């Protein structure tokens, strides 16, 4: 499958904070429709998927710090 994590910070931040989930776990998606924001420095990102499938569950909520690495969820096998 897919695990998507948090991407890298730079010196000056040490970590990033989530922007909003549009959709939830546990729902339909279709390739090319945003997913997740993220919320870097002082820029806020957006997280499209790369084909539809089933999500698994998100661990970070709306309004949380997520560090490098950090697991925000898990993409679940289609067809």
């Amino acid at each position: 499958a897919i695990d998507i994590k948090a991407p890298t910070f730079p010196e000056s931040i040490a970590d990033g904070t989530v922007a909003t989930w549009h959709k939830k776990p546990g729902e339909a998606v279709k390739r090319d429709e945003l997913i997740v924001d993220i919320e870097t420095d002082k820029v806020v990102m957006e997280v499209l998927a790369e084909a539809d499938g089933v999500i698994a569950e998100i661990v970070k909520n709306e309004g949380d710090t997520v560090l490098s690495g950090e697991l925000l969820g898990k993409l679940t096998e289609g067809g």
